[PDB]
């Protein structure tokens, strides 16, 4: 796969992010993962990890997966970098987001995603505490 920058526009939830890419403003939807809404429980917090991770970090980068790149909804589908760490990754780490939407044509780091999902289950963190 490949990282292209974008710059950040705004954070919306704790799965979608607004950029400017090549341009163009763009809402993108993170790839392997569910956040809960924000008027659900933990719905907050992982708006704020997003948010931070986003705001914080001054490259941002886009990595496309092999297959489709929008959505129905008319939104980006990718992995997300904030500073060189995956945004995807580190929201189901911290168990703010379940691995979830695995679509066979984009599924590239769902082992990775698993094994952070894995390991937040193990420690009880937020969506896994009960
Ligand atoms: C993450 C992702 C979501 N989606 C679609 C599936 C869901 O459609 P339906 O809602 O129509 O079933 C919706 C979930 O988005 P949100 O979790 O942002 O609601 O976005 C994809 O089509 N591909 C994807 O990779
Ligand atoms: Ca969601």
């Amino acid at each position: 796969l490949h990282k292209e920058p974008a710059t950040l526009i705004k954070a919306i939830d704790g799965d979608t992010v607004k950029l400017m890419y090549k341009g163009q403003p763009m809402t993108f939807r993170l790839l392997l993962v569910d956040t809960p809404e924000f008027n659900e429980k933990y719905g907050p917090e992982a708006s704020a990890f997003e948010k931070k991770m986003v705001e914080n970090a001054k490259k941002i980068e886009v990595e496309f997966d092999k297959g489709q790149r929008t959505d129905k909804y008319g939104r980006g589908l990718a992995y997300i970098y904030a500073d060189g760490k995956m945004v995807n990754e580190a929201l189901v780490r911290q168990g703010l987001a379940k691995v979830a939407y695995v679509y066979k044509g984009n599924n590239t780091h769902e082992q990775l995603e698993r094994k952070a999902e894995a390991q937040a289950k193990k420690e009880k963190l937020n969506i896994w505490s009960e």
